[PDB]
């Protein structure tokens, strides 16, 4: 039970809670879903937060003392100490503002509790004009994400190499065994089990490729483009400092824009991005397709391979034994494509210096590679080792 | 601590719990996304459980004295007591087997509780033998899933017409407030801003017929249909009693499907609803679109209305959130389209993926509405 | 070779041709497909033009001798005779000018042409001042398309109607043909083959439900909202009376709509035709998937059905018969899918009074209607009738 | 008249058609669109049969009179003389076989004409047994549309570097024109024409970026693979010798995949191109938006650049120029999101060692390209170009 003061009036905030009415207005405006940003997400703006005030002490612009609690009350935030303060919604309105609060806001208590001052008074340390000195909404809530976005995008390399690989020891454990080769879902010559699964192990190598490749145009940032892009009083040395702090504690090659209103308008490094993970999902797919047709039986199917066994065989009914494993697999491709239209369709809605649009395409963004990573974590544990030839 | 036997091995499930190793199996499968599926679903899952007892007690193969305790610990679910209990990935395998059984053994040890015995003996409340009777995955779940979506879905309706209302009303406000008509963004001549206000309230009342239209095909349930279609075994006075039984406890007019295999396999009647719902987010986000226009400025934009500060920069942010919502929505309808599409014979085993879509568009569609209406429409003025 | 003279220059039209400059212009800034515009739209755009004259003439606006003539040509579109001289691409800017300018021009030089008059000269009779008069592109193209769909939409139930009997037939014709009803691709409770056939019977049966009620929605047209929809010098007895004659001459029950700003502003009735096109084509798409399933083989597959064989693929490997039938309607469903995407964006697209994406909009519905009635009318003949039981 | 014999029946086919039975029979059953397969296409699959005989011939498989013959008459084919005779519908089941053999029989009965032979006398030269030696359909009918895809995909690429350049002298052209810089379409800061120029002009060179290396995976094709991808009597120095000639004659770095068995049922290089296609066209459709919002007005709008005239004042109201052909941009924009999720479907649809779906893929695939093309082309000579602030 406390008090903050917001244009729009007062609301009673809890004595627990770390946000503000910044965000408690986000709660009203914008009960929408429910869910909480990606704790990934959360990390990267936190990491955003102590990398800016870490320069914009470096640079003269904040007291020294006011400073040192608010990053070392980032780096809390960054270990996810703080992931239940963090309480909009993933869609909302305003363009990431009230995400940039919830940060701003959370950072600005817990800074002042540990200095020993009070919580919302934001004359001590504000969350606007200490927390978010130096940046606008849009070039913080940007940056975190492509921070965010790299780093679970680097996540999803490994396991998905990973399962490249353990396609690649079923496809020589199964060269020698024969099975019927089908084209037009009619008979065919026949063919060895293990070059269909060399073939899959192919595309999944192809796909890597091409995400891996999605990355690049991640690492350029925009921080310090402030509200436009022109800079708008953004120092250079500010600009110059905060990206090298940024690139250290986030661990990506990171840049700086060459043109910072471009950086700040157009949207096209994110849709690159879900393009690579909706054809990688196009793949496994088919995949998944292959491994249940084949796995159709036992009399009346096609009984070539057997599935390890991962939910409960029918009460009386005997060889019954679904593959929920590729089921689930060809349900996330489902997700990704769809997730992949809300994304163009938030991209196309660009309008002049800013998309305001971008907390729903990140939202599917961070939520493909997310879905992606789980399944196939998923799926390679509990099927692709088990798998075994009839 | 407690130890269930299962044909992998055995799990540890905490004593408060009520769900079982099928749950935790679930979980272990399915880490996917990590939510939970609505509370509505649970609720329609809860009112389906005891729609089975009661049926399964009234032909006898239920013994009443367990059955009793079956009804009434349904009855807690119903009323939202233990929605921490499901804690399935409404994404998964087994085309719904997970939530099924995740509601047979909630079911089925707070069943036990209340009759005073040990949670987990399977011997004494079976969920797969007594919960789980007469009924199969594909007709349980599918049953619940369409009386969580007409049930959701007259929120929706309602919600809608507010809305619609409150647009008619701004016409009126709107009705001799003159500005510039324009075609192509370019000036055509001067037409009256209420115009445009009942332009956007005459679709709206065009989107809630389309979408109450989508009911109809939705009542038509399978319950006693079993695994198939054919019936396998079913006692053709279980279906009659069961299904006026869940007539009664959702409050839907129910029916039973003509054709048991076609009501089992197909997934048109899910389709169809997320049709009439993208749709209006097609005519929402134009609107939206419009009003983010109108409210463009003050000294390089239209300056044609004026939208109530919401959040500190004043930006449309209302408008905004709803574009967003429909974004999601055609994306949920892609991915509703391609879960229908992989259907195969007798069973689509991608509806997870659907069901969970279907049900997210109609709640944030629902959720928008609100917001949207009451921290936007309601006090929109001319400038 | 001619001459004519546009506010761009003069180019040289050939004498054979009943267009102009105004659609040349379009030629030249719209070679995108290369497709011409469906001869429904052409004849429905005639309709149209035809039913423009007889009203205008009707309350005193055209000349009775001139317009005897626009009517009489216009005649001739409706029946045909003039698809050549339609050479505007379906996709073009201008919100549909182009299109309603070249039948003006079409009608308007071969009106001339029966009166002995010569083609070219406007002054006796104009495209703009004639032909086009009492309308605007905003109400004459719209309601062409109408039109087009309604008629367009009208075969396709026939054409579904008649595939969903033979579907019927098929399911009494298959009521004792056992096999394996199968869940997840496993085996389950045996079936017989006619109750499966009879599912598809009856989903399509909802396909046509559901295609029906779209219609509705389309009759109200609006003719005379000319520009904008406050009439703009809109006589009420020329709305009247020119819709009489476009519901007479069209077949279908056209009413007038209640709101004009509205019925110029909002696309929602075509989102709606297309909505129910895609729901129609995945319920194909698993019908054909499965019958490909059960006409699998000879000897590794389900061999459940053979269907008729209607060409070889079989150079490389002799006797092989696949499922081309099936296989081109899954192809028409994944069209219809796409199509409705464009559809959805184009909608979205609105601004204000009036819709610019339409052409787009209605090239993508009206391909729709056709490539579905005509791949339907293909498939029950030259597979589903011949379909016989293993 | 002719007559030719096939198992359905026997075909009346006029003398003056180059085209067989074959060609016919894919006529009645998939009567579906209308259109033709693209020319490049046609060129390209002509390029594939003069590399099939060329290394038939090098290695004596094919009879060298015979083959000469059939090289003549593909140089024809590739030059375009024949397009009118491929009369096949780019939307068929038979995952491509009716367009492979409409190649076949064209070329085989214009070979045996060039020779005296009477058309239609298959016992001289067989359209399956020779034209299409060492070939099945599917390595001939998507290596034909690898090139295809590749030389189409080289033009979009000049036509969108010629459009980047032109944003980049308008972008020069603005550098001193002040205007004001929005978000959320509200008032931000003053800001330069020429930085908006730019950040169009950047990503389009991102894009550029995308577009070109989808071109690498395309260059590996699977001529050799024959039916399954394990050869059947698929001679390595045929293998090699029509590599090396398909690389020649078509101009591009082309391979021999690895593994043919992979390289015949994974389709992801086709939609790792559209993928890139969308994100092109997403990033198009945001830039012509805020062109038709600079050019709004003239007494009710934003009034920041006049776009030149491309379609005379309107006839209701005098002098009203609208943004054209931005808007024919965005239909196109509208048009690939939908292509691709066609595509999308399409690769998806794979099962085994064939993907049948490919028939209604690469007409959307080299459709997205086509328009593409030809949008960019129109509108940086008729828009563009002549841009003008206010
Ligand atoms: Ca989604």
């Amino acid at each position: 039970v406390r008090i903050e003061k917001d244009f729009l009036g007062e609301k009673e905030i809890p004595k627990d809670a770390y946000y503000g009415v910044q965000t408690i207005r986000a709660t009203e405006n914008f009960p929408i879903t429910g869910y909480r940003i990606h704790p990934e997400l959360i990390k990267s703006l936190g990491i955003v937060k102590k990398s800016a005030a870490l320069a914009n002490m470096e640079v003269g612009l904040l007291d020294k003392e006011v400073g040192q609690y608010i990053v070392k009350a980032a780096d809390e935030v960054i270990e996810g100490k703080w992931n239940d303060q963090f309480i909009v919604d993933p869609i909302q309105g305003g363009a990431g503002t009230s995400i940039n609060m919830n940060a701003n806001e959370v950072i600005a208590n817990r800074a002042l509790e540990l200095m020993g001052e009070e919580k919302g008074n934001y004359s001590k340390i504000s969350p606007n004009s200490h927390v978010n000195m130096s940046q606008s909404t849009n070039d913080a809530f940007p940056t975190a994400t492509h921070i965010a976005v790299l780093s679970l995008l680097n996540q999803l390399i490994e396991t998905t190499k990973y399962m490249q690989q353990e396609f690649m020891k079923k496809a020589d454990e199964f060269a020698g065994v024969i099975k019927m080769g089908r084209t037009h879902l009619q008979d065919a010559v026949p063919i060895l089990l293990g070059q269909e699964f060399e073939a899959y192990a192919r595309v999944i190598a192809r796909d890597i490729e091409r995400i891996a490749n999605t990355r690049n145009n991640l690492y350029d940032i925009n921080m310090g483009a402030t509200a436009v892009g022109t800079g708008l009083n953004a120092d250079p040395e500010y600009i110059s400092i905060v990206t090298e702090h940024l690139a250290k504690f986030s661990g990506h090659p990171l840049r700086s824009a060459q043109h910072l209103v471009d950086a700040t308008q157009n949207t096209d490094c994110y849709t690159e991005v879900s393009s690579a993970l909706k054809v990688c999902m196009i793949n496994m797919s088919k995949i998944a397709n292959d491994l249940r047709l084949m796995a159709s039986g036992p009399r009346a199917g096609l009984s070539e391979i057997v599935l390890p066994a991962r939910q409960p065989g029918s009460s009386i009914m005997p060889g019954k034994v679904n593959p929920v494993m590729p089921e689930v697999m060809n349900q996330v491709a489902f997700q990704v494509f769809g997730n992949d239209l809300t994304i163009t369709s938030a991209s196309e809605a660009g309008q002049f210096e800013l998309n305001v649009m971008e907390p729903v395409l990140f939202f599917n963004l961070i939520q493909s590679i997310s879905i992606m990573t789980n399944v196939f974590k998923s799926f390679t544990e509990n099927c692709l080792k088990g798998i075994k030839a009839n």
